């Protein structure tokens, strides 16, 4: 849901995370989360604050940084909020939106992105991809591609 969150939605966020973020250094800790918990009437273990910090922690470093406290926000977690963004790099280079990647729509993105491979290249990306074998890469391949 983080994809939908609106401007406004988000310069608000930015005010709350520094609010939470007392030291400044641009992470929540679990010492930082539970003073806001505990403001707002709740008692919180530590248990409970760092699986708090579990279900969004993308990068696993134990804190919240912003792009995390995004998915916070919008009251997701990190597995649903991973497959939105990789979905939405799938939608670059699916240019013609039928859910595969062509060799074409391959080599055409990625010359554009500043990589020009070979034809061989990108035929060679292609098969190693391509799971089911009908020559094209469709999402779930495009997931184990990247792992
Ligand atoms: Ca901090
Ligand atoms: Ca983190
Ligand atoms: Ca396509
Ligand atoms: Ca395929
Ligand atoms: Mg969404
Ligand atoms: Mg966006
Ligand atoms: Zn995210």
């Amino acid at each position: 849901g983080a994809d939908q969150l609106t401007e406004e939605q988000i310069a608000e966020f930015k005010e709350a995370f520094s609010l939470f973020d007392k030291d400044g250094d641009g992470t929540i800790t679990t010492k930082e989360l539970g003073t806001v918990m505990r403001s707002l009437g709740q008692n919180p273990t530590e248990a409970e604050l760092q699986d708090m910090i579990n279900e969004v922690d993308a990068d696993g470093n134990g804190t919240i940084d912003f792009p995390e406290f995004l998915t916070m926000m919008a009251r997701k977690m990190k597995d649903t909020d991973s497959e939105e963004e990789i979905r939405e790099a799938f939608r670059v280079f699916d240019k013609d939106g039928n859910g595969y990647i062509s060799a074409a729509e391959l080599r055409h993105v990625m010359t554009n992105l500043g990589e020009k491979l070979t034809d061989e290249e990108v035929d060679e990306m292609i098969r190693e991809a391509d799971i089911d074998g009908d020559g094209q890469v469709n999402y779930e391949e495009f997931v184990q591609m990247m792992t």
